[PDB]
């Protein structure tokens, strides 16, 4: 009997039986709606072919593939099976507490038991061997630690003598009635004095601190919140995995390893099957010295990818209601489950789980064989519970270390777990890799121990930009592929028809995962993630869910301690609105914030609020010097003290550039892995800025973020300053850039910056062609960059606007020389508005951009304040703009056969099309079915539709009149007769 219990189900004799009554064919006309919801006493069953079987049996003729040694008490390994392990790969790491007493009957060598006596944290390395064998290697020995000021503590209690301290902490822990679990001993702690320095400030001098080790995070946590009343505490937030990686040089979170002898030729101990803590084929106890990095050896082992996607159906009153997991009537009816070799890429298994009989189409089956793909295996069931258990039984038994699909984090996994926990009261702590007590939860964002979930939806929202992110949509843009035959509203209808129509549902389900697969092996996300994990020193599962600061803290921590630091704990030239007929050039700085940090030596360690005790070294040379926020600040440079961030980033930039110089002289396969790394360094570098300015995150320092803000500003003001001085005349520009020869346009020449924002400047170029300006702009930026700023800082050129409506602040419309329209901080469309108001509103903005007469006339408006155009007539070039509004009025009034164009719709609801019609004096009580209007020759409501077009035009083209909506309203009125106002 396992020394630690298996909490997943290896038997159920009874359970909650829920199934749609349609499934009954012994079925009167009336008894076929809704759902059965009762208790049934019998084992859960699977059907596959004419065959059946208990869902929880392992042995003979099992319907689905397993990778499982132990199944609730029985060892299913071949009598003989005893492989030896040397090298093995690691994809995931767990932290758990083990207690010596609970493990007595496990057959563990005393060095291990020693490590967990009252208690101890065990770090379990998860992965597999070259042969495919599933491994869990249990690292004993790692303790978490944290620091506290010696003399400060030594005074406020009182006792240098390191045992006195430990006793006082053990005595602190008794008094909390929160499970001291009789850990009221001075021996559950070691406390050593070391010299060190709080990272903050230039002045701060090395003090003496107590390093104190602890046996469990449980303990550490309490002492954070309680032992430190006034006393300052350092690196208490640092988990055991991260101590295990950082204190063992070279060690990684994702890599190959080998076990070897240690200190006194100590050897890793294989575990007896009955003390396995996970579902792996082999397990071992060891300490860090029994482990070594196995560099050179690099190839991904045969780990598996499960790719699934679920389909549901609504019960209750209205079967076209979107399904809700909390409803017992609203059932998961099918799950598409695909199993790949992740090292190979091959699709090994196609499984479809199905509530009710399901007969896949012959056509879909022909298409699978024809593509050299596995024949699907259809598992069918009478109830939702039987099918959910089956799926979860497969999730435990096959144990895909990797899992994927589309929106599975947002819809699929939440739906299925809501059902498992709430409706069926099944516990999940045992269904991951651990046999019990493991994490298996979704939040608002899922965490399943020993399972790396990568959701393709988010990956795709991260590489490609689109109008839509639906799969069939995504499948047509990215895989250039076309399939379009399903809608959640059709499911019920089809479900009720019979087993063939359920097959169709199953087809589109399998095909859905097929496409998601094809995408995962297109974008190889796990490899972007491994690389970050591998680089940041963190578990792969935290490279996705856990955000920003995590990826950077760890590295900051390693460096910080090298240096002998400790980390404390939780304790007016922007736009003048107007239109532009001359080209506008857009300069951007590349990774501005990180390049500032590095160039200007900015760190926790190098800043100060004091002028004194600053080595009194000297201003200018040794000092940065800034009027930051409230007051004056100072930052030392890389000769006096070099910044910890600075170092992180420089090292990462030198790494990227040395990796990038290699991409072309390596193999195709070597280049695919260097690209992922080269991109990983970029994900991590773009993080360091953010890391600084989280006011309640780990190591904030708002006075670095804010100095970077104010340096960002100065730099672009300098770029402004420069361009105006240097390029005021075309002659100097021709001397720097001889190709300007063929760029001189008719006008007078003038180069002026018009918009400044975060990291980009807009430069209006009179007398120049839009034609070669993007290429000349690179050079300009290169030139500027090489002339004004310190390395990494790099200004570049993206983009020339042939024409530009500069509305405001962060709001503009432009056509891009050589491209499309770009619209920022506005839309010219509304899903809610009728076609006609949208099409015309749009036609207007196109006249302004694409009609050269309207474009000059629009430009000329800028030569004159809004109010002065009220006095005088608008420039004639706008005749065509007015022709469009006039024209729209006529579109409405006339017996004009397209009423459809004026239809509004604001399930049952919206969908009812209507139109607003002419005539107490009524208020949109003049809705009407369209057909009725037509059939009765009813006029549309001129005043209504037109005033909506006038309003929309008015908000889009205020810019031509300094954003005064009033003046705009008045001037566009001149283009239409007053009797139509």
């Amino acid at each position: 009997g396992p020394t630690q219990r298996h909490t997943y189900y290896s038997e159920c004799d009874e359970f909650r039986f829920i199934a749609p009554r349609v499934l009954d064919e012994d079925a009167p006309p009336e008894k076929r709606a809704g759902v059965h919801d009762g208790h049934l006493k019998r084992a859960p069953k699977v059907y596959c072919g004419g065959d059946e079987r208990d869902v929880l049996r392992v042995g003979s003729g099992g319907f689905w593939p397993r990778r499982s040694r132990l199944w609730g008490g029985v060892d299913h390994a071949p009598a003989g099976f005893n492989p030896t392990v040397t090298v093995f790969h690691v994809y995931d790491i767990l932290e758990n507490v083990e207690h010596a007493y609970g493990m007595r009957a496990a057959q563990f060598h005393a060095r291990f038991m020693d490590a967990i006596t009252p208690t101890g944290t065990v770090i379990t390395l998860l992965g597999l061997t070259p042969e495919g064998h599933r491994v869990a290697v249990h690292v004993y020995g790692t303790r978490q630690y944290f620091y506290m000021n010696k003399e400060e503590v030594d005074r406020h209690l009182q006792c240098r003598a390191p045992r006195d301290l430990c006793e006082r902490m053990a005595a602190a822990l008794r008094e909390s009635p929160g499970a001291s679990f009789r850990g009221i001993s001075a021996d559950h702690f070691e406390a050593e004095v070391v010299e060190r320095t709080d990272v903050y400030y230039y002045e701060t001098r090395p003090a003496l601190f107590y390093r104190v080790y602890v046996r469990s995070g449980r303990v550490l946590s309490y002492l954070c919140d309680n032992f430190c009343p006034a006393i300052k505490k350092y690196e208490g937030g640092v988990d055991a995995t991260t101590r295990f990686i950082l204190d063992n040089p070279g060690f990684v979170t994702f890599g190959w390893y080998r076990l070897k002898p240690g200190r006194n030729n100590t050897l890793a101990q294989p575990r007896a099957p009955m003390a396995f803590g996970t579902s792996s084929d082999v397990e071992f106890n060891c300490t860090a010295d029994n482990l070594a990095i196995e560099g050179g050896m690099s190839d991904l082992p045969a780990y598996k990818l499960m790719c699934f996607d679920i389909e549901c159906k609504a019960g209750g009153e209205d079967e076209l209601a979107f399904p809700v997991a909390g409803h017992p009537e609203d059932l998961v009816i099918q799950i598409s489950c695909l199993l790949y070799d992740l090292s190979t890429t091959a699709l090994e298994h196609v499984l479809l789980f199905s509530l009710g009989s399901c007969d896949l189409p012959e056509s879909h089956l022909n298409e699978l064989a024809a593509r050299g793909l596995p024949t699907p295996v259809v598992l069918e069931f009478d109830s939702e519970f039987e099918m959910l258990l089956a799926f979860m039984t497969l999730v435990k038994q096959y144990g895909p270390e990797f899992v994927t699909g589309y929106n599975i984090i947002n819809f699929d996994w939440p739906f299925l777990l809501a059902k498992l926990t709430d409706i069926y009261k099944v516990p999940l702590d045992g269904y991951g890799r651990m046999n019990g007590r493991g994490v298996f939860r979704v939040w608002d964002k899922i965490k399943v121990n020993g399972m790396v979930n990568i959701d393709m939806y988010g990956i795709i929202t991260d590489k490609i930009k689109l109008s839509s992110y639906k799969l069939n949509a995504v499948a047509e843009a990215v895989l250039k592929d076309k399939k379009k035959d399903l809608s959640y509203r059709d499911i019920p209808a089809y479900y009720a028809t019979g087993p063939a129509q359920r097959g169709v549902i199953g087809e589109y389900c399998i095909q859905d995962s097929l496409l998601v697969g094809q995408l995962f092996f297109k974008f190889l996300p796990h490899l972007e993630l491994s690389a970050v994990a591998r680089l940041a020193g963190i578990n792969i599962t935290r490279t996705i869910y856990d955000g920003q600061q995590i990826r950077v803290f760890t590295c900051l921590l390693r460096l910080a301690d090298q240096k002998g630091f400790i980390l404390p704990d939780t304790q007016v030239l922007d736009p003048t609105s107007g239109f532009h007929v001359n080209p506008v050039v857009v300069f951007d700085f590349a990774s501005l914030y990180p390049s500032i940090i590095q160039a200007h030596n900015l760190c926790f360690s190098t800043l100060s609020l004091r002028a004194d005790a600053v080595a009194h070294l000297e201003a200018g040379k040794d000092y940065l010097e800034i009027e930051v926020g409230g007051r004056r600040l100072f930052f030392v440079k890389a000769h006096v003290r070099e910044s910890l961030l600075s170092i992180l980033l420089r090292d990462w930039l030198a790494m990227r550039k040395q990796i990038r110089s290699r991409i072309p002289q390596s193999s195709p396969e070597e280049a695919v892995l260097l690209d992922k790394q080269q991109a990983a360094i970029k994900v991590v570098c773009n993080s360091v800025y953010g890391f600084t300015g989280v006011q309640h995150g780990l190591l904030p320092c708002l006075h670095v973020a804010a100095t970077v803000t104010t340096i960002g500003r100065e730099m672009l003001l300098a770029t402004r300053e420069y361009v105006h001085a240097r390029w005021a005349a075309f002659e100097q520009l021709l001397a720097d850039f001889p190709e300007a020869a063929d760029m001189r346009a008719p006008g007078p020449y003038s180069m002026r910056i018009i918009y400044g924002d975060t990291d980009s400047i807009f430069v209006l170029c009179r007398g120049l062609t839009a034609a070669g300006l993007t290429a000349m702009g690179d050079k300009m930026a290169s030139h500027i960059s090489r002339a004004l700023f310190l390395p990494p800082i790099k200004l570049e050129c993206e983009k020339t606007f042939t024409k530009l409506l500069l509305i405001a602040k962060k709001k503009y419309i432009g056509v891009i020389y050589g491209g499309k329209m770009l619209i920022k901080g506005v839309d010219l469309v509304r899903k809610n508005n009728c076609a006609f108001i949208n099409r015309t509103s749009r036609a207007l903005v196109d006249l302004l951009f694409y009609d050269d007469t309207v474009s000059g006339a629009a430009a000329a408006l800028a030569e004159r304040p809004a109010e002065e155009w009220l006095a005088r007539p608008l420039p004639e070039g706008l005749q065509a703009f007015g022709a469009v509004l006039v024209d729209a009025h006529r579109r409405i009034t006339d017996p004009e056969r397209d009423i459809q164009d004026f239809v509004l719709t604001a399930s049952i609801k919206d969908r009812i099309p209507y139109v607003i019609v002419a005539q107490k004096l009524l208020v949109s009580e003049l809705a009407e079915d369209p057909a009725y209007a037509i059939a009765h020759g009813v006029a549309l409501n001129t005043d209504y539709y037109f005033s909506h077009l006038l309003g929309a035009a008015c908000v889009t083209f205020k810019a031509l009149f300094g954003n005064n909506a009033k003046i705009t309203e008045s001037l566009l009125k001149r283009f239409i007769p007053e009797v139509w106002h």
